[PDB]
C-alpha cells in the first residue's frame, strides 16, 4: 500500500528555506569582505575564513555527521541542521562590535557545522517523502533551494549594508539589521522544522520505500565502502573533476568582491549582481539540463562538452575585468557561471552512473568533500595571488586548473543514456 501525504510538500518547503538561509550565511561576509574588514580591523584573509569554515568543517564531520543521518533518522538531521542554523545566527547578533570579530567566527563555525546536516538532505527527503514520479523533481528543487539562498545572499548583503566606513555607529547598525533579520528568519524556521516536520510519512510513497521500510540494513560499514569507491578509478576522476568545478565556484563567490573592487572602486551593489547573475545563470542551465543529454549524446560527452565551455567561459571572464566596463562583467559572469554552477548537478547525476552498487549517499559525501578540500585551497592560493598580483594572476591561476580538469574529465570512462 503506497500514498502520498500533503505534508511532502511543506516538508521540502521548509527545508529548502532553512537551507537557502544556510546558504545566505555562508556567502554574506564573502560578497561585502571590504566592508567587514574595516568594521574588524582585520584583514581579507581573516573575512575570507569565514567562508572556508564551511568547507573545513565539512570534510571530518560528513562521515560521522552521515551515520547520524541513517541510524537515529532524518527528524534529528533536520532538527539538528536548522537548530544549529538558528543558533549560529544569534550568536553573529551579538557580535556586531569591533573587537568581536572572534564571535562572529564562532556564530559562522556553527553554520559551518548546520551545512553538515543540509548538503545530504535532499536526496533523503525526496526519496523519503515524494513518489517516484517527483523524486527528481523534489530533489532538484531541494538542492536548487540552496544555490537560491547563494543568489540572494549575493544580492542583499551589498543593499543591507552600505560601506559607510567614515561613521561606524551607523555601519553597525546596518550590519546589525542583517543579522537581526537572518536570526529571526532562521529561527521561525526552527520553528515551523520543530512542528511540521515528521520522522517518515504515513505510508510508504514507492517500492523502493516499502522494500526499505521491511529491511533497514544498518552498519553499512563506511569506511569499507569509501575505500571502494577509491578503487574505483573513473569515480576518482570523476571525483577531483567535480572539486576542481566546484571548488573553483568557491574561490569565485569568496573572492568576487576583491577582484571586482580592485577594478570597479565603489561597485560592491554592483558586485552582488554580478554573482545573483552567476548563479541566478547556473540555476537555468540547471534546469534546462536534461535537454542537454539527447539521444545523440551520454553524459561523458555532456561533462566534457560543459568542462570546455566553463573553462572558456572563465577565460572571457578573466580577461574582460581589466576592461573597466562593469556591463561586460554582467555577461561574462552570466556565461561563466552558466556553465561551471550549472555543472553541479551534472556532476552528482554523472557520479549515480559509476558507482550503481554502491550507496548514494557515500558517493554524494565525497563529492561534497572533494569540492570543500578544492575550494579552501583554490580561496586560498587565489586569495594570496590576487592580493599580491592582482585579480589577473588568481583568475588565471583557475583556468589552468580547469585546464587539467579538462583532461581528466577526457580519461573518464564510462557509457550510457539518460
Amino acid at each position: 500500500l503506497t500514498a502520498l501525504s500533503p505534508r511532502r510538500f511543506v516538508v521540502l518547503l521548509i527545508f529548502s528555506l532553512y537551507s537557502l538561509v544556510n546558504a545566505f550565511q555562508w556567502i554574506q561576509y564573502s560578497i561585502i569582505s571590504n566592508v567587514f574588514e574595516g568594521f574588524y580591523g582585520v584583514t581579507l584573509l581573516h573575512i575570507d575564513w569565514l567562508s572556508m569554515v564551511y568547507m573545513l568543517a565539512y570534510v571530518p564531520l560528513i562521515f560521522p555527521a552521515t551515520w547520524l543521518l541513517d541510524t537515529r533518522g532524518l527528524r534529528l538531521t533536520a532538527l539538528l541542521g536548522s537548530g544549529l542554523n538558528c543558533l549560529g545566527a544569534w550568536i553573529k547578533c551579538g557580535s556586531v562590535q569591533q573587537h568581536l570579530f572572534w564571535v562572529t567566527m564562532l556564530g559562522q563555525c556553527l553554520c559551518s557545522v548546520a551545512q553538515v546536516f543540509i548538503l545530504g538532505l535532499p536526496s533523503r527527503i525526496a526519496s523519503v517523502w515524494f513518489g517516484p514520479k517527483e523524486v527528481s523533481t523534489a530533489c532538484a528543487t531541494a538542492v536548487l533551494g540552496n544555490q537560491l539562498g547563494t543568489a540572494v545572499g549575493f544580492l542583499l548583503p551589498p543593499v543591507l549594508v552600505p560601506n559607510t566606513q567614515n561613521d561606524t555607529n551607523l555601519l553597525a547598525c546596518n550590519i546589525s539589521t542583517m543579522f537581526y533579520g537572518t536570526s529571526a528568519v532562521a529561527t521561525l524556521l526552527f520553528i515551523l522544522t520543530a512542528i511540521a516536520f515528521k520522522e517518515k510519512p504515513r505510508y510508504p510513497p514507492s517500492q523502493a520505500q516499502a522494500a526499505l521500510q521491511d529491511s533497514p540494513p544498518e552498519e553499512y560499514s563506511y569506511k569499507k565502502s569509501i575505500r571502494n569507491l577509491f578503487k574505483n578509478i573513473p569515480f576518482v576522476l570523476l571525483l577531483i573533476t567535480y572539486g576542481i568545478m566546484t571548488g573553483a565556484f568557491y574561490s569565485v563567490s569568496t573572492l568576487l568582491n576583491q577582484m571586482i573592487l580592485t577594478y570597479y572602486e565603489g561597485e560592491e551593489v554592483n558586485a552582488g549582481r554580478i554573482g545573483l547573475t552567476l548563479v541566478v545563470a547556473g540555476m537555468v542551465g540547471s534546469i534546462l539540463c536534461g535537454l542537454w543529454l539527447d539521444y545523440t549524446k551520454t553524459y561523458k560527452q555532456t561533462t566534457l562538452i560543459v568542462y570546455i565551455l566553463s573553462f572558456i567561459g572563465m577565460v572571457i571572464f578573466t580577461f574582460t575585468l581589466d576592461l573597466r566596463y562593469i556591463i561586460i562583467v554582467f555577461v561574462t559572469g552570466g556565461v561563466l557561471g552558466f556553465f561551471m554552477t550549472g555543472y553541479l548537478p551534472l556532476g552528482f547525476e554523472f557520479a549515480v552512473e559509476i558507482t550503481y552498487p554502491e550507496s548514494e549517499g557515500t558517493s554524494s559525501g565525497l563529492l561534497n568533500a572533494s569540492a570543500q578540500i578544492f575550494g579552501i585551497l583554490f580561496t586560498l592560493a587565489q586569495g594570496k595571488l590576487t592580493s599580491d598580483y592582482g585579480p589577473k594572476a588568481g583568475n588565471i591561476f583557475l583556468c589552468v586548473w580547469m585546464f587539467i580538469g579538462i583532461i581528466l574529465t577526457a580519461l573518464i570512462k564510462s557509457d550510457l543514456r539518460r
